[PDB]
């Protein structure tokens, strides 16, 4: 083998089975060696001279949730148009229908993401963390807009560029670490609304600022326990609305004061800590909307309103497969 990574041609050579250490790589022979693993690999459309990011998903129709989900961030990424959303730049077909086991998605290309930016203690100049967080909100009002919770965000989520431009990606779960999962989700009230997505962002930023994480809960108690430690304890009913079986459970809490975020982290700029208090609210209903923090005076360099668009429309049990099937014939006319 030539290549590194070993690649040999397959069915007619219209496909290319790449090695990758006994568990193989197989998709349409347009993305011609090398390829870079990084399951995952960067790879090159010889056609369109593009490069993107294959993701391998091994028997996803082996479960209906796993099914679920996979179509789902398909439908719904396939659905998104927006600078701050990855797109899906292929779906790969099977290269005979029958066997269709393993799905193959590419996306476009990062080089990297917040969780490794962030794991790696590379110092990071304020207009970046600022442009970070301004582009995660910005995205964020696109999927908001169309009807969409993302329900999931963690640093490992927010894809980058040398550019400093920087995309979501791992859909699902909208209309396991807890370390970013807001309150009224930790107390199930299954009733919830997009500031859970504004507390992951809080609690995001924070790590990006501190390079740990805010909220390192070891379990569902732990994890309350952290957020009430800082954030103190709420108002003693009127900043409840949920369950009374939780509502009892937070009653005999012992008091948490608040902690002042500025003190505990005095190196941070103050009109970020004043944003992230917003952002870390117990209540749901008093905790700052994605459109008043990116009008917050924090964001006000890179704040235009005219560039900050919403989903013109909104959006939306086995062969489900036939239409990720379809799909990919979407993306492959030729075959």
């Amino acid at each position: 083998g030539i290549e590194n990574i070993p690649a040999t041609l397959s069915h007619g050579g219209r496909f290319i089975q790449y090695n990758i250490f006994g568990n193989i790589f197989e998709v349409t022979a347009k993305y011609k060696p090398p390829i870079m693993p990084i399951i995952v690999c960067s790879a090159m459309n010889s056609e369109t001279n593009e490069s993107v990011a294959i993701k391998k998903i091994a028997n996803a129709f082996d479960n209906k949730i796993d099914a679920k989900r996979t179509l789902r961030e398909i439908k719904l990424l396939r659905h998104m148009d927006h600078e701050n959303i990855v797109a899906i730049r292929d779906i790969i077909p099977p290269p005979l229908r029958n066997a269709f086991n393993d799905v193959y998605i590419a996306y476009e290309l990062m080089d990297t993401d917040l969780h490794q930016i962030i794991r790696s203690n590379q110092a990071l100049s304020e207009e970046h963390c600022q442009y970070f967080l301004y582009q995660i909100l910005r995205g964020l009002k696109y999927i908001h807009s169309a009807n969409v919770l993302h329900r999931d965000l963690k640093p490992s989520n927010l894809l980058l560029n040398a550019n400093c431009d920087l995309k979501i990606c791992d859909f699902g779960l909208a209309r396991v670490t807890r370390w970013y999962r807001a309150p009224e989700l930790l107390l199930n009230s299954s009733d919830y609304t997009a500031a859970i997505d504004v507390w992951s962002v809080g609690c995001i930023f924070m790590e990006l600022m501190d390079r740990k994480p805010l909220f390192p809960g070891r379990d569902h108690v732990h994890q309350l326990r952290l957020l009430m430690e800082l954030i103190g304890t709420p108002s003693e009913e009127e900043l409840e609305f949920l369950n009374e079986n939780a509502k009892r459970y937070i009653r005999q809490l012992p008091p948490y004061p608040r902690q002042s975020i500025t003190d505990k982290f005095p190196t941070v700029h103050p009109l970020a800590i004043d944003l992230i208090e917003k952002m870390l609210t117990f209540d749901p209903r008093r905790r700052i909307t994605v459109l008043d923090a990116l009008a917050h005076p924090y964001l006000n360099s890179l704040h235009d309103i005219s560039d900050e668009p919403e989903c013109t429309i909104p959006f939306n049990e086995e062969q489900m497969k036939e239409l990720i099937y379809r799909e990919a014939l979407a993306f492959n006319p030729e075959y």
